[PDB]
DNA sequence: AACTATTTATAAG
DNA sequence: TCTTATAAATAGT
């Protein structure tokens, strides 16, 4: 955008209501997308500051969560770490 | 991209299986940054055209599966009719 | 495994 | 492998 941010919370509890509220949706499109694309299965969990609840399904929300817990191979299995050392990397 | 193209399943088994690497972690980046600067939780689920498993969690994945089969109030659950519907209303 | 032609999202071959 | 001013993702070569 106009300006180039650092991923931190954002103080302002507006500013970070509404980019919230804005990054959910593209969060959800993209999932959107790349379920159909790619014809795979994908479900999002979203829990706000305050422990409100947010979901996304490309199908059955229920039924993913069944087969996930139900997985028993290794797999990419990856968290905020992860994903910052693997950015830090480039 | 060089050329834009229709939400639909890549037929081609390659650029398919391509793509579908590469918006997965562009995926998984926004998640994370949402994650990061609006201080929410985050759980994502994958399963790839051959039932196949892929995940990312802000934090502790099974946590916050575990608070989700638990919540009992309405919330926005989306789905990808949803989200077509949405974006045609632009 | 890069590259790359205001940064589609988002902050103020 | 709500409106632009800008950053950040990405299709394709």
């Amino acid at each position: 955008g106009r300006k180039k941010i650092q991923i931190t919370r954002i103080m302002d509890e507006r500013n970070r209501q509404v980019t919230f509220t804005k990054r959910k949706f593209g969060l959800m499109k993209k999932a959107y997308e790349l379920s159909v694309l790619c014809d795979c299965e994908i479900a999002l969990i979203i829990f706000n500051s305050s422990n409100k609840l947010f979901q996304y399904a490309s199908t059955d929300m229920d039924k993913v969560l069944l087969k996930y817990t139900e997985y028993n191979e290794p797999h990419e299995s990856r968290t905020n770490s992860d994903i910052v050392e693997a950015l830090n990397k480039k």
